[PDB]
């Protein structure tokens, strides 16, 4: 059953994944908890592998054309504006520049619109932020079960 | 005479350009001023055209290889993190997630490092944020000289 689009789902899963990870750090009898947390890291590892398999498989489609090019155009505009904003000025300056550009008929920064670039290209990558966090999660789970022995 | 690298210069010029534009809006006898401002828009138009000519010419170099690929890797990481940060949570959440990623050995968002992607690809674009602002500047200059007639 396909409930929603994989693009919409991907971002939901990634976000949910991150806030769940943060919630686990707060949680950390300190053995039953770490066994539940290991199980969860394993679960997320499995789902993530499937996410990757899915996007890796959906790379054979030729389709869209102008959309891929439109995303490049947006990426250029966003990179220019973002880089300037992140390396120059204070809040007042950043605001005045946004206004200047809006008054000139130039949309402000909008990275969300570039989402397709990530889901299309992360599969060509060797490692990924999520893969890295999952490994870190695993190493966290391991160090916890080694230190905290409660299961009698 | 080449004083500095074109990449470093480009970003300086773009930024300087933007804050000069803002300073002009504040400025706006309202004829001598608009003639100085037109002249300036013409000047910047000329410099920008030369900037484009330069980067358009410097597109024949095969060189770097891994650097181009490294930028793609960074673009993926930055897009993931940025998009999540821009579509989810409050300040506290965004901060906790940054910490989570840092504690997991994942650098935070850094678009400045992707500067090469803009200077390499903006030349393939039909229109550009700067081109758009310059046109807007010109139209501003024009509407000012039409309304404010002082030169007797
Ligand atoms: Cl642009
Ligand atoms: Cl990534």
């Amino acid at each position: 059953d396909k409930i929603m689009s994989y693009n919409a789902f991907f971002w939901m899963w990634v976000h949910d994944m991150l806030i769940d990870s943060i919630k686990w750090r707060d949680e950390h009898g300190c053995n039953k908890k770490c066994i539940c947390f290991q199980k969860w890291v394993e679960q997320k590892k499995t789902e993530w592998g499937k996410i990757k398999d899915h996007f890796r498989k959906q790379k054979d489609i030729p389709k869209d054309w102008t959309h891929d090019d439109f995303l490049q155009t947006l990426l250029m505009k966003d990179l220019l504006l973002e880089i300037i904003q992140d390396t120059y000025g204070d809040a007042n300056e950043i605001k005045r520049i946004e206004a200047l550009l809006e008054q000139a008929g130039v949309g402000g920064i909008d990275f969300a619109a570039l989402a397709g670039l990530y889901t299309k290209g992360f599969v060509a990558e060797k490692d990924t932020t999520i893969d890295k966090l999952l490994q870190h999660e695993q190493k966290e789970a391991d160090k916890c079960l080694k230190t905290h022995t409660d299961d009698t």
